[PDB]
């Protein structure tokens, strides 16, 4: 009735743990029950991230369930390919096929490159971030050469939080040279709104420009201080709080006590907690789909040294893969499904405007058909004032004596 | 492989890396201090306890580029080498009017 | 020396003085001269131009 799981979590990532104690009360039955073993580590330092995928390969898990960073991506995508150990991450997916991968976040890139054809833009800023793969990158820089894009790509990641008034306010002197007025941010949720405050100081968020948050959690951050400012700002939502689904999900998570669960008092939850508590659903379903297929799976014995020559692996981890694989269910981040690789297949992302109003629900793709949403009939502001400019010159515009 | 050597207790290790394998040594070394000597592509930031022999050829390229005195130009590169120099010549692609 | 996983992670001391011996080396070879920063990158080097 136990089964054993390996949970790795970034030490800053209290409501990303705090869903996954949520999901474990939701899911748990009668019939078995998941106990994990929760090490808090440097999510960056991939020695940590070593250390702690083979504290779990000794006590026997049989999946793991974590994150990891740039500095840290291939160390586990490596251990899992020989160990064949499953991993289960919401962090960005695998810049190719790994197996053994359960990639929990949906791919972005095939989002970014037609938002871009729908507003018909053919010169536009990129201000991405190494922390979660240079994958989106080539993705932009690939299709410039195709339809004739000109594009500018800076790496705003490398620079010290110290000399950050002094090099913000001269990033934006080097975007002037061109008049640049179509921005894509690609950064984390957090450095974001770092430019974020940065934009509204020198004042580039009034009428003309137009920014694209690139990431998959439109309002977890905050956009209530660039959003009267009249610069239309796009972005993207994987939780559709209008679901009833998730609604069931967000009433039962506004009350809970918040010293018990933090950062679980608010009424939105951000995309990587929403996809860690369908990341349980996920692996409850795919052991239980291997009891009704009868299907034995409990370790022989010691996995040994994971540093073992030559690796073993133990063959039941095939059968693992097989089964979180092909897992489907539906949860917060709408539908969830896995190819043969495990990333996400079949989903659905949510196109948003940032107006007067709040955040609006405006367009949706897939990785079958994009950009279909039409329209947005109910909400609506219905408020438009059209800027008009005039020279002074007699007798075409004069001020009146008075 | 880097244990394979700890064990026998060697007092620095000549190595290569590559883009996958690169932060498996830099953070390796830097935790249990053993010296990683190789020409292996600099290290994309300051990691203690490693030593570059191939100098820093981005820092030259920039300056070629401008005694050729270009604007347009097109830039191959192979995601298995890296890109970090690839990075350095589209960072300073604004200040410079170069149109990559 | 042991297991390289091992918890605590127990640094040896002599790691330290082989890091500063390394970087103080100052020779002369086929790449021109060498010579290092604390970090470990070349520096006063020499990159012909052709
Ligand atoms: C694809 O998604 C649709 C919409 O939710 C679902 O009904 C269908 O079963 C899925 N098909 C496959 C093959 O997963
Ligand atoms: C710098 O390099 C030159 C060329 O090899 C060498 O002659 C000089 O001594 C170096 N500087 C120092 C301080 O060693």
């Amino acid at each position: 009735n136990s089964i054993q799981i390996g949970g790795l979590f970034p030490r800053g990532a209290d409501q990303e743990y705090s869903a996954f104690r949520v999901g474990m009360v939701q899911f748990s039955t009668s019939e078995f029950r998941l106990t994990p073993h929760i090490d808090n580590l440097e999510v960056a330092n991939s020695f940590a991230v070593t250390n702690a995928f083979c504290s779990q390969f000794s006590r026997g898990v049989y999946a793991i369930f974590g994150f990891y960073d740039k500095k840290s991506v291939n160390t586990i995508t490596s251990f899992c390919g020989t160990l064949h150990v499953s991993f289960i991450t919401p962090s960005f997916p695998t810049d190719g096929t790994h197996p053994f991968v359960i990639q929990m976040r949906p791919d972005l890139k095939g989002a970014l490159l037609s938002l871009i054809e729908y507003y018909q833009w053919d010169k536009f800023a990129y201000l991405y971030d190494s922390d979660r793969g240079l994958s989106t990158l080539q993705a932009v820089l690939d299709s410039a050469a195709e339809k004739k894009w000109q594009v500018t790509a800076i790496n705003v990641g490398n620079i010290n939080n110290d000399k950050k008034d002094e090099t913000y306010r001269s990033l934006f002197q080097d975007l002037e040279l061109k008049k640049e007025r179509r921005v894509i941010l690609d950064c984390e949720r957090d450095k974001v709104n770092d430019i974020v405050d940065q934009v509204i100081t020198i004042g580039k968020h009034v009428k003309g420009y137009h920014y694209i948050i690139a990431n998959l959690g439109f309002t977890d951050g905050d956009l209530l201080k660039i959003q009267f400012g009249g610069a239309e700002v796009s972005g993207f939502q994987i939780v559709d709080y209008d679901d009833s689904l998730v609604s069931k999900f967000i009433e039962r998570w506004s009350t809970l006590e918040e010293k018990e669960y933090p950062g679980a008092h608010t009424a939105t939850i951000k995309y990587t907690s929403a996809l860690t508590y369908d990341a349980v659903q996920v692996m409850t379903e795919a052991f239980r789909n291997l009891r009704k297929q009868r299907i034995e799976i409990s370790r022989r014995g010691n996995a040994g040294d994971c540093l073992a020559n030559p690796a073993v692996p133990w063959g039941q981890g095939v059968e693992i893969e097989r089964a979180l694989k092909q897992v489907q269910v539906e949860g917060l981040s709408g539908n969830i499904k896995f190819d043969q690789n495990g990333k996400r297949i079949n989903y659905t992302i949510n196109i948003m405007e940032l107006k007067t109003n709040g955040p609006r629900k405006i367009g949706y793709w897939s990785e079958v058909d994009k950009m279909v949403l039409t329209e947005d009939d109910t909400s609506g502001l219905e408020q438009k004032t059209v800027v008009v400019t005039t020279i002074l010159e007699s007798p075409y515009v004069m001020m009146k004596k008075n």
